[PDB]
């Protein structure tokens, strides 16, 4: 590590604040749910925001930062982003999976692709060459496309077998994931990590802040909005 | 790393020895169990002690040590403790979960809180500021309280629906966890990691040695004491 | 890190190429399988080769390398091997487990031993003393023997309760694992990591290349060879 933060810390704190607020919202919002199913959604969702909050606090306090050397240039890498995504992105897919009524093979595929995506993603963040970093960015992006392919394909088909409100709910959440998630690689390739520095680290941090907040608190908020629709994921009594 | 051990190694070896001995005890003690349930308890428990043993051996041989710089002072951090707890603590909760007859949402919550606890715990161990380290210690301690809240609440309620001997067994094990686990953060805050050095590293190592041994070998010994009571966790035939 | 590759890179590329080719083979080979079971085998298997491919590409580009100091000598460690095995070896056992018709306790034991094996294995790769490295090599090898003991024992017994073609298929795959897996520790102890340098890093890289390819692409190829036999792992309709 041994890297100082910078003016971007403003976004890091807003992010930390937002994630912490979403968590408390979901904790109180989840208060009183007895249905074992509705609860899953609250647990998964709540863990997504608190993890994100802790990592944002890590980058804010300067813990989740480091300096990576690449071609007579020292890039500033906020690695905590990966420790965050490594856990939160698969959970988000879990949410979608459970929402769509998908089976373990599909959900396992999604999780597997996702982890491969963040893993090759952090390799890219630390690679020692503009060529190597972009190669890895390329591997990781490929995986993103492979999992998005599962979302619009098999997963979408599963959701169509769900009650209409659930299917609708899925559609929204799926489309949110598609637009938001595709933006991450773009912000990365343009930002500091891509070695091209087209998008200043200050604005890159902000971009990731808006994305993370929308992909987690926003996502969670529309997911857990209605309790009755969410319990249509299952019909029988228990 | 690049840090030398010290006089505390005596405790590290005792610890290594104890954990290795508990393992062999459980391996031989588990010999002959056919009931698929009783076995779970033996597998989980046995993995707890061998993991602990390997990590204790790691700290003993000097592998699991490092030097962390914080405020013109170089703290000695035994990070292997975290690699240990990261795996053993969730397993211990698995044991309690299975013992109480808890459902996946409760057990998943416990595991999730626990991992968050050790994760923020090791961040704290490496933070670069007395203020940051204590902040993280604070986050981690909060999580400890959140999971303890689940133990005395929901988990205790589940156990009351179990056969009386199992409920009794739970009570003991739960109370053991509560008293022992609360002591870890105290030993940490007072020891070297807390930056206050109130409790010498030599005695801190001993304290953690007694705790780990009691929280694993002791715990295991009272858990796997009786085979008949343990099989009351399930009633039907198989 | 900060370590340069070397003439061994030739094997690393062949390896990268082979793993990538096996993956595409399995992806296309898995095209059209609807049976939820047959699919598991394809997903698990496919993830094994792509993980291996990415790690081989990591070592090829020099990312997965580092220099470890031990006794006035600086060893060259290809750590990516461990990040690879940490995920692929447990998956391979999953394949065998599912093939044998084993229960979760057996499969969990296998996975647990396996992870302990690679974990102590990478510790050994980084230990600071010929004596410590070999001690860990010793711990890890012990675990290898413990899991091999489960393969020829309980796992083999489970497979005998399977349809004959499945039992046969198991036998092959089990024997392949036994001969191939036992060779890893030998190649390690003789290679650079063992501190004895009996087997040059150049040939060590090749040896591991042949093993990895045989233990994954070979293994996969004989596993997924026949679709009908693989669906005999389950009989009823779904
Ligand atoms: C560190 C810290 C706080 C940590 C708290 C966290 C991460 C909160 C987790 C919340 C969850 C997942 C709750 C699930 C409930 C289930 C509760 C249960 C029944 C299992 O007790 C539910 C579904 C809403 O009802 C503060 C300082
Ligand atoms: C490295 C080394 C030793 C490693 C050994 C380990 C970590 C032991 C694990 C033991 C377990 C979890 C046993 C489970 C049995 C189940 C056995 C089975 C049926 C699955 O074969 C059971 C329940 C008691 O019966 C030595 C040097
Ligand atoms: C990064 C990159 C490529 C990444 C691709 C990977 C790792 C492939 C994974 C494939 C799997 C596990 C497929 C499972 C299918 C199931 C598909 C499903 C129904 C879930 O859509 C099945 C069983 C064959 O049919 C390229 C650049
Ligand atoms: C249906 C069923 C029973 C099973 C289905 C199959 C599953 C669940 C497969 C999962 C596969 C998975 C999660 C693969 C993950 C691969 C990720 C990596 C190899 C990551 C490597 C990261 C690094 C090497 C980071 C380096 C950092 C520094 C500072 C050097
Ligand atoms: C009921 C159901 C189907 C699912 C329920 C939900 C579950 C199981 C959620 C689990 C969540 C979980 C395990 C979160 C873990 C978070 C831990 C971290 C972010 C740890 C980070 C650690 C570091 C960053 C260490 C740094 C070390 C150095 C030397 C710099
Ligand atoms: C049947 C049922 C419900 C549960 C059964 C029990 C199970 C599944 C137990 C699993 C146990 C497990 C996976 C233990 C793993 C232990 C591995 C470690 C402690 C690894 C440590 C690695 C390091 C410390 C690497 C250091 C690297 C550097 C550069 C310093
Ligand atoms: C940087 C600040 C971040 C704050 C994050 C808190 C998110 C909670 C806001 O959710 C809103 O709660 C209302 C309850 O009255 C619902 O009616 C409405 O539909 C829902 O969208
Ligand atoms: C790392 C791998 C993690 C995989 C986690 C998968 C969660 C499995 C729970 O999903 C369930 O799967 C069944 C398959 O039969 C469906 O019928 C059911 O409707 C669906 O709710
Ligand atoms: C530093 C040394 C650590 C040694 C750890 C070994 C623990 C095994 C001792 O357990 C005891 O085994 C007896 C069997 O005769 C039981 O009757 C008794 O109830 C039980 O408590
Ligand atoms: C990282 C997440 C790990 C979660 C592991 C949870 C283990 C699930 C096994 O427990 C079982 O759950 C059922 C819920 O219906 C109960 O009815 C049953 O009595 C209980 O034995
Ligand atoms: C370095 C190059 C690595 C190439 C790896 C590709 C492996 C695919 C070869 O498998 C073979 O496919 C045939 C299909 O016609 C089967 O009939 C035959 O039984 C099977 O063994
Ligand atoms: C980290 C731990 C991972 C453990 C993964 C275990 C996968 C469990 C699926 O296996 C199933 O177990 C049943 C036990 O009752 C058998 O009856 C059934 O035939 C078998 O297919
Ligand atoms: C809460 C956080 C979320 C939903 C994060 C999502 C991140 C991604 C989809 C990231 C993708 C990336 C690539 C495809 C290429 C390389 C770099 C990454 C990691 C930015
Ligand atoms: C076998 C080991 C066990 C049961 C270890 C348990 C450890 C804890 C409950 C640790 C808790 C901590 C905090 C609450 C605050 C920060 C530091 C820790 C990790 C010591
Ligand atoms: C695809 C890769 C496979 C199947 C790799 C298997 C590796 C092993 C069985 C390794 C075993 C080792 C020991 C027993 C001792 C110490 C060092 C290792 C990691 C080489």
């Amino acid at each position: 590590m041994a890297a100082t933060v910078g003016p971007e810390s403003i976004w890091l704190w807003i992010g930390t604040i937002g994630m912490t607020l979403g968590t408390l919202y979901f904790v109180g919002r989840g208060r009183g749910v007895r249905d074992r199913k509705m609860q899953e959604f609250y647990i998964i969702t709540t863990f997504i925001t608190t993890i994100a909050a802790a990592m944002y606090f890590a980058m804010a306090t300067g813990f989740g930062v480091t300096e990576v050397v690449v071609g007579d240039e020292a890039l500033t890498i906020y690695w905590a982003r990966y420790a965050d995504w490594l856990f939160t992105t698969p959970l988000l897919l879990l949410d979608l999976g459970l929402l769509a009524g998908a089976n373990r093979n599909t959900i396992a595929t999604l999780i597997g692709l996702d982890v491969f995506m963040i893993g090759t993603g952090m390799i890219a963040a630390f690679a020692a060459t503009p060529g190597t970093r972009i190669a890895w960015w390329g591997i990781s992006t490929g995986a993103l496309l492979a999992l998005l392919y599962v979302l619009v394909g098999t997963l979408s088909k599963d959701a169509r077998g769900q009650s209409p409100e659930v299917a609708s709910l899925f559609g929204r959440l799926r489309n949110l994931v598609i637009v938001l998630w595709l933006l991450y690689p773009v912000v990365w390739i343009l930002g500091t990590e891509g070695t091209f520095g087209i998008l200043p680290l200050y604005w890159e941090t902000a971009a990731f802040m808006v994305l993370d907040l929308s992909a987690k608190v926003g996502f969670g908020v529309v997911l857990l909005r209605s309790r009755s629709v969410l319990r249509r994921v299952v019909t029988p009594t228990a």
